[PDB]
């Protein structure tokens, strides 16, 4: 987002945390 | 806050530093 | 929990994010 | 899973690493 | 790739940052 | 402490890791 | 700025990512 | 073990907390 | 300092927070 | 490696994952 | 790097460890 | 170290930096 984030993917349903931009 | 934030908690007494959602 | 492990604080309602061993 | 696992994704093609929670 | 990067995912777009191994 | 530290919490309780600066 | 963020450093160059309070 | 886990090493001794996988 | 540090660097304008060794 | 990577390290029982500089 | 490293900086004396992209 | 600390282990030359508490 710069920065870098641990961010709740919204995209699905695992449960999956990702970096951001 | 969903992203992890690193902040300063607020509780004077050893000041810390935690992960807010 | 040895290992460490961030999880959230069931313990309050400002989205606490802590280690656990 | 709460807390945050660093786990590999199911998707063959370079296989991911996500945390997973 | 053994060696766990983090690197953003291909597709130039997402913006996810993740670990490659 | 500046510099901030993982280490875990007062009260000999809790088993939880913090950031302490 | 407090959250500690993990962002690039200003000057459009060096490429770095430090802690930014 | 798949996740990486954050964990202290055999031999109840070193001290050292690796990558257990 | 080896071991790694997050310190706070000594530069007023946008206080950085640097690993140090 | 300086940078650090976080890599296997070779040792068949308990795979462990190290930081190599 | 992209990735994202922890490395020393060549850049000066004080052992400072950063992210590189 | 309480708290944890990524530190170079000098047991030996393969540059392995571990966890310690």
């Amino acid at each position: 987002v710069a920065c870098v984030f641990a961010c709740e993917d919204v995209g699905s349903n695992k449960g999956a945390i990702i970096g951001l931009a």
